[PDB]
């Protein structure tokens, strides 16, 4: 299955979720709807449904590639929580249709041998080059921020740049 | 399956189902359907029915923000019981279209690190809210009587306002 | 599946089961497919089978609602055994077409913190009036009789009132 | 599956099993698709091939009183082994069509708290009484040759009166 | 289911993923893909999306083979990341086809009984012969960066010769 | 499942894998798949595909029974790895429809209670009879090379004659 | 163990404990205790301290037999609960040396195939005898309480001769 | 073990622990405790440490009746939390020797069919009025204070009277 | 066992490990240890090696006021790592008496509803403070230094204070 | 146990093992070992066997750091295999003490988030230090021979310094 | 455990077992025997009994090294098998006292990245060397011998020269 019989359905209709940890595996299934989406039709837009704890940068950051690859439009929806990868796809979604529900809440949070640390501060410090970007606001403040956990209600999520609109109903 | 064949089916009569703890899983799911039934038909209405001892109040919150995103109406039923975000849910359905089975019940009840505190006490005080606002009670009575898990008949739903009718039969 | 699939084509035939314990998972998979049922079409009947030793109140008296809110009668079957709740439900048929097959046997039985009790001891009550009016007896025996763990054959449980007939071939 | 394909393909021709221990589970299942066949098409006869150990006495009692509530003919095949209710079940064919295979062999069978003492001394008596009924015997003679645990040939049970006909060839 | 309903949707649209370990059983079954879609049209375009840490190498070398054989273009994308015997089989696509996406990385390695050091010892010095040649590098370069276990940056990957281009939007 | 879902396509396709360990189990699978291809057309050819490190020599030689009882020719492929009993069935490909894949390798070897030990002689000897036929070579060298586990090369398996031609492009 | 170390050292000081559901496994090692205690000094005095829910009659029947068989005294202590069987060897103390402390309560309880329902029937009788020889009580009241499950605190246990003595201090 | 090794060797020294939920099975262990070290001499004091989030009343309340049984002095000490009946035992120890560490804090919670009722009814309020007179606070209070979860520093809760000395060095 | 062979013998010695995640288990266990170890002698030292991640606050609060509490002084090594707790369990060793063997390494880390916060702020504020004390630092850098996840060398943490000595030999 | 058994006696016979993988576990209870032998006899020597893969480096280096500790003499076997921090604590015995086994070898290795970096590159550096001085080699030597993974026989590992006598007989 | 206790016991006796596959967990066990038992006494003999299908070399040649370290004589008794590492360890015995039980037999076998192959070769070549001494002969025959796997009889192995006498009785 029932479960994967609605997820199914609503995949004919461009939705999408990302409803828990961002790890390689779901990350793999997004990109793989993503992708499927896009090759059915590049002109329609892609509803991506988030309520994820966040997870792996690297995971997040696929997920990222993919919606740029996608030609068309991914509009974002922060439904129940948005935090760390979680809250950056939200801020991903193409500009204008960037949406939190009234009660979702956005987090944002400090993500996660010697090769792996290169390769991990390559990758952070570039999410929070996008992060800022998306978001409007300046790298410090998008590291002080993440490093005091801060969190977001709908309003001030919409007030700090993660989303451009708060719905209640939809049309 | 049997039983998913049957919430299937069912969901084909827009007809869809609370009927456990309200989790984020179960949370998402049910969120995931009103989506793609509002989806499928923005015109028709949705029938709720809920047997469900309630459960994470934002997991709850996502639900009823769902239920305020989708254009149509969502027709709300106590069928056995609706406790915690279960009555609220219930309470939340569309004015005029909430409904409770004759020998259904209602109950009252007082919801479930310090960044979590913050958070809860926020969406705690704005469930009260919308609770004393669903129901025509002053936010004082909402409080009191969560603490004290005050319990209610369908006869006593309807007078407290969590419910506009107590059908016997149905049409 | 096998059982599964027989089960779905037997709901094709408006033909329904009580087959185990009533706990509030089954309840609501029964009330769901009463109202299925009820939906497809609110004219022709449903048969409801029981072989069931009974089970929770609340859950047994969920299932006892939907039965009365859906139009259609329901006619029921006690297969086998029809124990607690199972006879209450077997007993809540539409007067006149409630059955025993010829070997299944009816039981009643006095069934299953400070808020619980309240709650218990109105459902209680109300269970046995119920009871009372299917069977046409007074509440005082009905009392008794569940006390005393009586338990009843076909003919015993035809004159007690809880059934209409007992059944040899159909037709 | 496979096993289940062939299993649901074989019930569109009216042919059905009871392979294995006669127990509730089961019971409720082969009493489901003697119900589901009955109200495909009540004219009909179902095939019913038991190579089973028999098992509890009530749930195969439960059995048949379904075989006996349905309409249709009732078409019995000993196809290795009927014991204890599996005989039971065999001996309780449509009179006419009751059959062994060749090899086939039937098994008498002294079958399986103060509440269930009285229970099964009842229905122990009953399936007794039946016994002797299907098979022309006295009471006497199916308690004498139970507790023995007489067994039977082929050619044994046809005299005996437990089935009508040893098929060699079908037509 | 999920996750294969997607997958296999996206097999329909000639789209396929190397997304885990290179192993025999993953092997066997991209070449089963690689061979299924050049089977059901040899003149159109096969996707193959790469987010993989690589593994045995003639697993990848299986694979390699089926993409030479089959008749049309593989058009190849690192997602994420592309190591060892995923970096070689992302270099191994059709020259011109050879995508990274913006925040992929490409990784290279050293990769992984008399009888089977002589088959390795052929086998890796093969491997590396079609690295460079796909590469455009010197083998002696290829040799001693594997063994640095130099990674790649999206941009660099392109320059180093692994991929053709770097895409932001599809079309 | 997408693995399945993938092998079934490709069986409609007349294309068949062995792609693991010849056990009892496999080899019965996949006699059942040539006799179900030869069946649903006896002149079309199949074209088997293998990539497996042998097994037991009786289930190999069920495998090559049943190649030889269907009336279609079988074209074979050395995909990766054909090794002892996958070298065997690789060389009992219809002559003239031998292929290796460039990078595919051969690995011959030595394979694998009174009573078991006669017949294993038998076999193995006629293994080894068969392989020298299909293959051109003498008795004493297939026995010497095994003993030596002696492998070879796309090349060196064209010469010694486990297969007629080493594929680049198909068509 | 520590919890069998000092069980072991307070058996040493003739202490023993009934602190779980009376069943065989546990039956059998009390009246191992009480064996091994009155064969290593039979004119001491062994403590019983009682916090049982009861369980099985013939469990508690064995234990009992024990502790008559048993030439020494033995002194019974109801600390926290004495139910069921668990309240009949309470009563079952040497006259005089029976203790409650003072939050200690007693519950009787109604307790707990033809031919288990005979032993069962007789046991059950002669443990109704016995419980009221050892209270003062006449049978029919030890019957009529035990249906009505009345509890008792310990000073109402006193008067109605389950126990000799509340006790506050020792010595 | 080592764990117990050591529990087992301060045991030696007439310490005690309350270190976990008080469940029955714990009660049960630490009332043995009492009584063995009672027995082993009666004169000297036993050391009772408590860091417990509470538990059961009746399994609380048992371990409370040994204290008062032994006729021996219970020096305790509120070692990390004691809450609920770990709060209740504290306060139980021999006035004057009631000890919380300087971290310590109490946490006082109001605690935890027909039949169960009134039982836990009675249970609860003797428990009320024994917190009342350790602690010389009005019944009122206690109650109030157990609702509204009041939880103390070990200042706060010597001036409640829980505890008649904070501790910093021993002797 | 060996493994706690060695410990109690140590044990034997006034020497004691924190060696894993300081959880309520453990920290009822070393409790256990010093207070028996003080009991046992009041006058000697107590060795107290860390290489431990530290653990929940409050259970390192219950060992640091069980060290406080006992009479003897308390050497503390840090032997490996001490993080968190473990680290304010090192600096919490008597003054002078506090070791790093010249390896070992000392991390600061910021550590771990409503009614569990307040209680979590208490506790926090009240580390930090002795933190502060134990070093010689002022509460403002011992919270910034724990925010940034500051770490330090044997020769760094003498210097900031945790540790009085860095050990090379003993004597 | 046995194996325990023997370890015990062994130990008290001042022998100990190193005998697995070196980690934080073994390590704990090595470094345990070294502290009781060291406190029970602070001038008889400890005979440390080392047939060992090596393992973290800190958790070694913890083991070193104790062998220096302690005041006594330790005596380093290599008996089977000394690799990585084998090696290491094998060099590290007291200088004359140090015996390799005439087949003993052994293996130098190049060994096994930001703030993870710094932790390990300080340690690793200082690993390599005390490996030269040990040793008698220049650093430079240590690393380079360390990268190329050189193995020693007990005559090398003589001649290259980890060792200073290679036994035959001992006494 | 009893068969600890019998090992425990054995060992007191200078009595010891290999009686299993030969890896590294067991050899490190036998050595530290071996060593317990030379710390013992180091004038004594030790027996060694052996039955075990041999092992790992090294580990086998860590036993082996061990057993010339010991001062004392190590008599060796194969006793049902010694194979492969066993046999050479039966072999190794103190000339003179090598014994092989009437029905033992002996088998020799040839035995089990690219710096793994360079230590194998060493140790298999220093093996076989050992192997020519302790059994006076070639080392050539050693090599064709393991190669074709041959077997012993008790006779054949006195022959041969694994051992020294064939035992009837002891003494």
């Amino acid at each position: 299955s029932l479960t994967d019989s609605v997820y199914e359905r609503l995949l004919s209709e461009r939705i999408i979720f990302l409803g828990s940890e961002v790890n390689d595996e779901i990350a793999n299934r997004l990109c793989a709807q993503i992708l499927l989406l896009a090759a059915e039709d590049a002109s329609k837009d892609i509803s991506l449904y988030i309520n994820s704890p966040g997870g792996s940068i690297s995971a997040g950051m696929a997920i990222y590639d993919t919606m740029v690859l996608a030609p068309c439009d991914i509009a974002t929806y922060a439904m129940g929580m948005a935090a760390s990868m979680g809250e950056f796809l939200l801020a991903a979604g193409t500009k204008g249709k960037r949406y939190a529900l009234p009660h979702a809440r956005i987090l944002m949070h400090q993500p996660l041998i010697a090769i792996q640390a290169e390769q991990f501060a390559v990758i952070k410090k570039e999410m929070f080059r996008l992060n800022a970007e998306f978001t409007g606001q300046p790298i410090e403040r998008i590291e002080a921020d993440s490093d005091r956990d801060r969190w977001f209600t709908a309003a001030e999520a919409l007030e700090y740049g993660f989303v451009d609109h708060i719905i209640t109903r939809a049309h």
